[PDB]
């Protein structure tokens, strides 16, 4: 499944993934990529800010969908 996932500087990265993959996987895969540690992302789609234990498939996250990635500031 390919999806995509866009940051708030405007920039989408694709990644191909599975209704089996939990978000924690998907956070994982966009360190690979685009090189952001785990514990700074946070995912959101369809209005939801995603769980690290569920799975793409809890979401209902199909194809061609897209999240936000939101970062989270660690020290004020
Ligand atoms: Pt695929
Ligand atoms: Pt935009
Ligand atoms: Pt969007």
């Amino acid at each position: 499944m390919q999806i995509f996932v866009k940051t708030l500087t405007g920039k989408t990265i694709t990644l191909e993934v599975e209704p089996s993959d939990t978000i924690e996987n998907v956070k994982a895969k966009i360190q690979d990529k685009e090189g952001i540690p785990p514990d700074q992302q946070r995912l959101i789609f369809a209005g939801k800010q995603l769980e690290d234990g569920r799975t793409l498939s809890d979401y209902n996250i199909q194809k061609e969908s897209t999240l936000h990635l939101v970062l989270r500031l660690r020290g004020g």
